[PDB]
């Protein structure tokens, strides 16, 4: 049995040491300790080489890797600086998927075009301001790429779906501070179902009266989130801010492994509700605005090297 | 100034007192009491006669619903659905009480399932909380599912079907043709419901297995996008009643949409701020920190209840 | 195993039906009902007719108070007195439905300023939640209590008296001599009040500030520690109702104090877990533990309970 | 104003800006960084030099802010009572403030550790062996007979504070913050010290040696005369609200903290400037020391 005992400051401040030490410190620190090991054990996964035969089963789709990692946030962490440690993870291919709720594209994307404030026409989001000129800015950029869209789905033939909306307005900010930017650079897929619930969607509604008949289908995305899922030599799941993606994957019948690795960074309750098994998640009951870069700094940010 | 005070049971219990006296007890229980109000000031808003051959924008909703002087959307998490909370939700849809329903991943199948096997209480089984669904349950809906995926694909062909959420969750409404069914109630109702997230859970897990075995079903989240949005923007007055979550944020006034604001809006959930979980504009909301399951059939009692005589 | 099923309101308002039906409804609803089934479960224990030597248990309790076949402590948070649920304890207690109450700091002087002056619903003022107490209510608290502290004073150096939290709390229920008190009833039917952060809030700053004009009261706690437990320790059984938080830990079950474990206990709070807050010895029972605002759920409680048997209290 | 703007890991991994960039990331990281700018601002004031022993009966030396760290009990079952015990060690706290719980299981810890878990006490994923509170109530018996001869003889008037002194003198260990705070004349004030495992030694005790009085009016006086004299008051609140923020009171001359940090996920809404950051503060707590208490270890 592991012995209770926090860092001891008598020996000066040693950071590796002082964030190791939350492994022993107890209840939501010890809960981040597993969680760094889970996220180290993805990533050395991750980097294990795939066998010629593998490595065969890998090509049945960017290229797979020994670990397929689904990063699943909610958008009120894209408003947060947590989007630059997202979009750092994403940059580098340290994850393979991306899942958000309504919100979170956008958000990354009127970054590009103007400031998110500190508080304590403006949109609060907790203690964030974004000024609703942002979103004027916003809607002034993306009529001209929904006409293209609409043009493209007419002559063109093209099939658009959430996550192919995604690719193309990342395309199309064509910045390096954005998420979106890099997930289509880097092929790494987003798929969010909520995509138009929000400011998104207030602006797809008003152009369809001017440019009628744009479609997003979810059937083709619900294949594409599957086939990432079912073609993964093992798959890790980093979910913040809510149950973006509850842990049960596991569906002998989809031939869908359950998540070897499992980490939930939320401030959720249980009480009211909210082929290999699903492995035991790794829950921290913590704001991820806190925990995540934390989490980052000794896991992924570790291996860097690897990743360049 | 409204004084504090309890309800005094040296008077016996008298349940509409004890339920009125929450509006002076403090805490949550004053919420609660704002809560009933809102709702109250919501339905009789609801009840009065709307004008003289009044536009319907029957042609601009693309709906047959007809309009009221007060649209109220009711939006909660699937987990309700599992909950006892689905009899109080098929109450109010069965009696033309709401407009328009919104939920969560599950909210559909988990009523559905209900028709064919029942959920049980806890402390091959799926736990939600403390309740327990038999994995059987799920196949049960998977075997009566699968023929009607095959109609909804051949109907794309035959009668130039363009599903949707909506179109889907009332065709599997009419489909289930039980009165204990929430959707069969709000398809017979013309009341809409709203879920881009129907098939992120074990709905879409059939949905995504059938789709190889028959390929070609495609739900459009865009033209119920332009359906729900109609909906608010052709309201006279907006009511919302939201659920278990935030399932529909509540700042929804947008001058550019023509889009009012919520004259009324009630919460119920256990969600925390602190990690950051012309038109009319939108008014204050009442927000009950309680489990729905709890507050939900205690709102209904004191508001929707006692109208049923004029739905 | 028991169906999921809500109450059908297509059978109109049956309140009683509604509130029987939060036991199949799930979540805390499900916590609701198995609630209700504890406390009944109480008080009809509480009935049960006793046989016991009277003098005996009062030399070794030091208590006025005769014993039932449940020995039944409420423990609540002060933020419960300053809302309505002051009313719902003040009945339990007026009609000795409870035997102990146990409370915390300002649990104590906000039912007494009530006495004086309202609290008020919100959304120079005293915040507490939604509610809010005018400083002025404190004044006129302040300007009642200095005599009282006086005579305790005199009566320690001239009578021998040994304060305590609880004997204060029971002077104090005497003095405000008002049937809307907590504690005027507690008195008046010998149900004693344990209060160690008694002087942590406003009615320390008075005690302090007379200390000053009058020094040397003593509050003992270690006599109160000793009441508190020959309460538990001469229990033929034992019951819990704690709302608010912590106010009592459940685990009570102590061999060699012969202190039983509760054989029922009801928690009601919105608190979390997750930051860590010989067959002659009953065991600590399962603790039912709604997850639940008590001003909303303490009252429904009630009505289906206690309320339910006010005849056999009569 | 502020732009949001999250830590850049492509800059590498510099512990000291990563924190520092918790001041522009949002939510509960921006009240992080409020925090350390809170306490930082508390150290300053304190080693300003300053231009009082027979008004607060205390033997400890008047700073230029005086601070009042309070915490829950369960904090001190934690690895954060390393975090307490280096803070008081170093007397960078005037006084402590804790709950039911808070002085034994730092004294336990002296006899037998504390595990973690996911005969045995369960606080949250923690475990102490009942055992360890048979050894801890065999090492206390023999102090408690000696309080009640020093009571009865030698006109000794125990409370609570005085208490923790002696056994945190008789633990005579440099682990122990209590060991700590006696050694630094730094009071502790807990009138619920009786409330839970030490008051059922205690109880029992009084059966074969009784009397004991444990006074708390006397621990009101000395907590008092620690905000009144205090130039400048701070407070660090951990777990809980050990004490309310509304310290101000006019007629008993006692300033509001001009400093307040409370550490803890309790929600407002069942009604249960200070920063405060909504967070479990076994993992919030050694941060904000690194950040701000041993960055300064040097002036202490
Ligand atoms: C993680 C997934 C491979 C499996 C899992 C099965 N429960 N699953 C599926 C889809 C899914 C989607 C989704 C659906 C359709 C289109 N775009 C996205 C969104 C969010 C969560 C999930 C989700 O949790
Ligand atoms: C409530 C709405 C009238 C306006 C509001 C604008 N923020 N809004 C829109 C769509 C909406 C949707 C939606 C979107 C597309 C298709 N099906 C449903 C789902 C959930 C919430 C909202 C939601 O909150
Ligand atoms: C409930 C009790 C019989 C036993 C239990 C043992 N853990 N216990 C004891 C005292 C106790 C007190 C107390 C202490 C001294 C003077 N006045 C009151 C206060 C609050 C809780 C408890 C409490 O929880
Ligand atoms: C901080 C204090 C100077 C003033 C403040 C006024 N509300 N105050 C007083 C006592 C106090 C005590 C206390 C009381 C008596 C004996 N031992 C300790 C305990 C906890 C908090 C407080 C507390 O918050």
């Amino acid at each position: 049995s592991t012995q209770v005992r926090g860092y001891d400051f008598n020996r000066g401040v040693n950071y590796r040491a002082l964030l190791e030490a939350f492994g022993t410190t107890g209840f939501q620190a010890t809960n981040f300790g597993r969680a760094v090991q889970q996220v180290n054990a993805m990533i050395e996964k991750k980097l294990e080489p795939l066998s010629q035969d593998e490595d065969q089963h890998a090509d049945l789709t960017r290229p797979l890797t020994s670990c397929t990692i689904f990063l699943g946030y909610t958008s009120n962490l894209i408003s947060s600086g947590i989007r630059e440690t997202i979009r750092y993870l994403v940059q580098h291919n340290m994850v393979d998927v991306l899942v958000t709720t309504a919100g979170g594209v956008e958000e990354d994307l009127i970054k590009c075009l103007a400031p998110t404030y500190l508080g304590e026409g403006i949109n609060r989001i907790g203690n964030l301001l974004v000024p609703n000129e942002n979103y004027c800015k916003f809607e002034d950029w993306l009529m001209p790429i929904l006409d293209q869209m609409v043009m493209e789905q007419n002559t063109e033939g093209v099939k658009w779906t959430p996550s192919k909306m995604i690719a193309r307005l990342g395309k199309e900010i064509n910045n390096p501070e954005s998420v979106y930017y890099w997930a289509q650079k880097n092929h790494i897929p987003v798929f969010s179902p909520a995509l138009t619930d929000g400011s998104l969607g207030d602006m797809i509604f008003f152009h369809s009266y001017k440019n009628p008949g744009l479609v997003l289908d979810i059937v083709e995305d619900l294949r594409l989130i599957n086939t990432q899922a079912i073609f993964a030599k093992c798959t890790g799941m980093i979910i913040l801010g809510g149950g973006v993606v509850k842990h049960h994957i596991a569906n002998a019948n989809l031939m869908r492994n359950g998540a070897d690795y499992a980490v939930y960074i939320n401030t959720a309750q249980e009480f009211d509700g909210s082929i290999r098994v699903d492995a035991q998640p790794v829950k921290v009951y913590a704001d991820a605005s806190l925990v995540f870069p934390l989490l980052v700094a000794e896991t992924f940010a570790q291996k860097m090297d690897a990743f360049m």
